[PDB]
């Protein structure tokens, strides 16, 4: 040894680079490789691990985003433009990041980020996801993974081995494995690694706690506004193919043969991918993505539902929740009715384009059932209702309740679950009003932005931001949020008979139960009966 | 001529008698026959029209009450007593009833009452349907009609002319043109006649709106608590041949010719009928029953929803309404938790089992979203809510929602509506608190019991029965129940644009929109279209 931005690992030498927070330093190790290049013909493929190297791996910048579909919608805006790559794309893109103490601690609580976007789109390397607060102020060592999205990471022609599927998903265990066996020597616990992750980062990190290749590689999990059963995080085989053939027949590629179709996608340079990725989807819709996971029976052995039914999964503890207007985002950039810059009152006839884009898998009378369920009769055109009982639809269908039937389900087997809901609107929120408490907006919370003072935050939003980060490490430490025997408002378990779950927000906790479960008993049992009868 | 109870009709002379009332008297005749006794083979027939008499016909006492099951659940006690025959029964029951003030008008307005009880049961004589209230305090002519009930009334072999169904309603056809005939030589001004009736009897009204040849014989209309589309109300001409078989066939009849049954059914005592009444209903159920109307093509030209949407009905004033707790009576008697004498908080399993009763047309499906549409998923286990979530399922299902469908069909093509929702729970009701507002319990308030001290009403439940007395024969005699230009509050008028309606009870008047909507949407669109679909 020599210094304490110069680690050894298994697969060579790495020099970090001193980095300043809130007055102080850390340490920080960026875009570490942990797989060869999938690039030519390994695109598709498996991830294979790094060939180790000889000298000394410069730590000290960001690497490279993975290619992925860019936000054009409103250009300039921070809103949207804080979720696009900050990095050159490239296929060259498995990296991760690591934010660690100083001093170099011997054996702290590891936790690792996966990040979402639709598994169409993400960055290891955004603002928002940078980890030096987190790792600062809460003494964890962070970690940041990425993994390939879009059709380099998803693109599924089943039985074939040049494209299997998943692959994505493989190349998130892959750095998973890579912690588990160099996390020491940055310091870190490799018995006490939480995963933690938002959206398709949530609903990953669900996937490898059912997943059974990915099991043992980390310990205790966190999930926010995802869960692996959400009805975009995953495709039938058949469906997959069906996609994939219908992306090689935007190229003019020939069909006949996965191997020919691969053969020709492997041609393409990338944004030729991306220029045509979202015309393979089998429906006009919301809150769908054109390559995700395939239910294939390797990574997944069986359904997902039989699988949280059969208690097939790791049992370990969970902290997961939701925030309060998950849809907003989606109705916004996909919906007729939904601008930036008004309050989006809908038209009754809005609504109905709306609901048919939102739950675009459902037959007349599915819609009918959908619209009663949500409609006050009492007034009707009211276009502030139909706008928010158009963005519950979104949320409830797409994050809410799939994520409470996950809870409910996994409960039962497993260790120890912990809820809550996330509704705090930022006082700076860049956004108009109408959309609430948007999808990812509790992750600026979760990685310490309101005590970086510039941004703009109040002291009661610092305060929630501590707040959480404390839960959130604690838990990851620990199995639990709470700190024991401590004066603080305690964070009730969560549990099949009284399914207690916490506001989380400036006000003092309120513990509550059942986490809508009128609209989601109409998700979770109701709707899916009535669309299998008819 | 002669004196003020000796009138001559074209049937015959007939002497009434001297009746006291509230410190004053009014003349009264009772039991004026207008059809040939349904005797013998004359049974299930049309009625014929009474055979004018010589001499004079003592209409000084009530007549015998149609043959009928009477009810026993609760012997002695007057809740339930008072709905049953004070006379003597007997097939020998088409008679009618008069009430007309002293002295004689010459050509006041004519109120006649139409008796409910699921057209299995009714009388005119009853103690709440006494008209010497009414007639005396609202200067109106108050008659009150009887029909055969029963196997005896509604019995439909449809083809044979011996049994073609609907006779009862024939029944009560005739006595209104009797009325529109003799009501003159009473002081009655046939060109200003109001049928009025609750339950059975309000469908029944409603039932002669529908119908051509019989709506020609009154002028105006009033349905209390039943519309001529309830469920209950009516059935196809194969449901009545398969149950007129199936009563047969409880009489061990020979059934292979409708000429040798209806013989069998003729040769039999009354009772007989009576005691297998109740075993041709196809489904175990509550709030239906054996022997109704049939859509035959003659008394209904075509089915009821087409006749309301094609405009092929009667347009004139109505005014109607409901009750706040329907349902209550019929889960009492029908329906396992339920007793008199307790609160009859209700298991979530007697629940299931009330669902499964009160729609009994349903497949699983249906169960399943009525279920859901009537349970606090946030509470599911509360036994009041329970309870009260099917009492109102019971009236909405089976009194309320079809009455609103009714109202809004015919306020299309009508000439003027008037809705309340009588919610008055009586100081000296006999039933438990639970029942809440129970369907027939307007009737006393209708016909100015309250104003008999002795009965033990409230003052302000005397003036609300002063009221209701006002507004019926207001509306009798005008179209509309307020009085020009008076400082009094204003029932409005219920258009198709905004649905206005008041409640009918003891605190000042308050005007209100679109009754029970949310809940009738499910019942009158959704739930329809969906058991359709499977
Ligand atoms: O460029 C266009 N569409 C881009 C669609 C990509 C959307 C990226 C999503 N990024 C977000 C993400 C999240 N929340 C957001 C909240 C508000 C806005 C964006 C959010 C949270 C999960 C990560 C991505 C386009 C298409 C057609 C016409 N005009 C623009
Ligand atoms: O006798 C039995 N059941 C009789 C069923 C007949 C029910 C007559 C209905 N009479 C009522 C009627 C109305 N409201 C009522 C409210 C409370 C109670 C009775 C009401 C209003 C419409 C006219 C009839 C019986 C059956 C089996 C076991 N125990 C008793
Ligand atoms: C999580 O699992 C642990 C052990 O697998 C549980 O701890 C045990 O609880 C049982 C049942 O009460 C006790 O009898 C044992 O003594 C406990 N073992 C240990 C080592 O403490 C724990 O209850 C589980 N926690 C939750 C929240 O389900
Ligand atoms: C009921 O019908 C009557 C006539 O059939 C309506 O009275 C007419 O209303 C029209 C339209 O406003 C006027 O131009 C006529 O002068 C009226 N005729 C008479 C004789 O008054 C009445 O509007 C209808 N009422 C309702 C409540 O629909
Ligand atoms: C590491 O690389 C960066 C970025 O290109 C550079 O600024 C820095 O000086 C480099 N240091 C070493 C030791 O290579
Ligand atoms: C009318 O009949 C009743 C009842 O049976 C009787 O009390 C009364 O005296 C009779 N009067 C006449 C004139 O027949």
């Amino acid at each position: 040894d020599h210094s304490e931005l110069l680690v050894n690992t298994k697969s060579g030498k790495v020099m970090g680079t001193r980095v300043p927070v809130l007055s102080s330093h850390i340490s920080a190790f960026l875009g570490i490789p942990f797989a060869e290049p999938p690039v030519g013909n390994m695109r598709f493929r498996r991830p294979e691990p790094k060939k180790p190297w000889s000298g000394v791996w410069n730590a000290s910048t960001y690497p490279n985003n993975c290619q992925q579909y860019v936000d054009e919608q409103f250009p300039g805006f921070s809103g949207s433009e804080m979720w696009n790559p900050n990095r050159e794309m490239s296929e060259d893109c498995l990296y991760l990041n690591i934010w660690v103490p100083s001093p170099r601690p011997k054996s702290t609580t590891v936790m690792v980020w996966i990040y979402g976007g639709g598994f169409y789109s993400g960055s290891s390397t955004l603002d928002v996801y940078n980890g030096k607060y987190l790792a600062y102020t809460e003494e964890v060592v962070l970690v940041s993974l990425s993994y390939r999205v879009g059709a380099f990471g998803f693109l599924a022609l089943h039985g074939s081995q040049e494209a299997p599927g998943n692959v994505g998903l493989l190349d998130q265990r892959m750095a998973l494995q890579w912690v588990h066996d160099n996390i020491q020597f940055f310091g870190g616990d490799p018995k006490t690694v939480t995963i933690f992750g938002e959206s398709a980062g949530g609903a990953s990190v669900g996937m490898h706690i059912l997943s059974p290749g990915s099991r043992d590689l980390f310990r205790r999990a966190i999930l926010q506004s995802g869960s692996p059963n959400c009805p975009w995080a995953s495709v039938s085989v058949a469906e997959g193919r069906r996609r994939a053939v219908e992306l090689g027949r935007n190229l003019n590629c020939n069909l006949n043969s996965d191997e020919e179709l691969i053969h020709c996608l492997r041609e393409k340079k990338p944004q030729e991918l991306i220029d045509v990725e979202w015309n393979v989807l089998p429906f006009d819709s919301i809150f769908r993505f054109s390559f995700v996971p395939v239910i294939d029976g390797e990574f997944f052995p069986t359904s997902l539902e039989s699988m949280l039914n059969s208690g097939n999964f790791k049992k370990t503890q969970i902290l997961l929740g939701v925030n309060k207007d998950e849809g907003s985002f989606f109705l916004l950039y996909g919906a007729p009715g939904f601008s930036k810059d008004s309050e989006s009152k809908i038209s009754r006839e809005d609504f109905m384009s709306g609901v048919k884009l939102s739950v675009p898998h459902a037959n007349d009378l599915g819609l009918d059932a959908v619209t009663l369920q949500y409609t006050d009769w009492m007034d009707d055109n009211n276009g502030i209702k139909n706008r928010d009982g158009l963005d519950d639809i979104v949320g409830d269908h797409n994050v809410i309740c799939p994520l409470m039937h996950f809870v409910n389900k996994y409960t039962k087997f497993g260790n120890g679950t912990y809820l809550y809901f996330f509704n705090h609107r930022a006082s700076n929120l860049v956004w108009p009003e109408w959309m609430g408490v948007i999808h990812g907006y509790e992750i600026e919370f979760v990685f310490g932005l309101p005590l970086v003072k510039e941004l703009n935050y109040t002291a009661e939003e610092e305060a929630l931001s501590r707040r959480i980060m404390h839960y959130w490490a604690t838990f990851a430490k620990t199995g639990n949020p709470n700190e024991p025997h401590s004066q603080e408002s305690k964070w009730p378990l969560f549990t099949t008979k009284e399914q207690k779950f916490i506001d989380l927000n400036t006000e003092p906790m309120k513990v509550h139960q059942r986490l809508r479960v009128q609209m989601c008993v109409f998700w979770n049992q109701f709707l899916p009966k009535l669309l299998n009868a008819t």
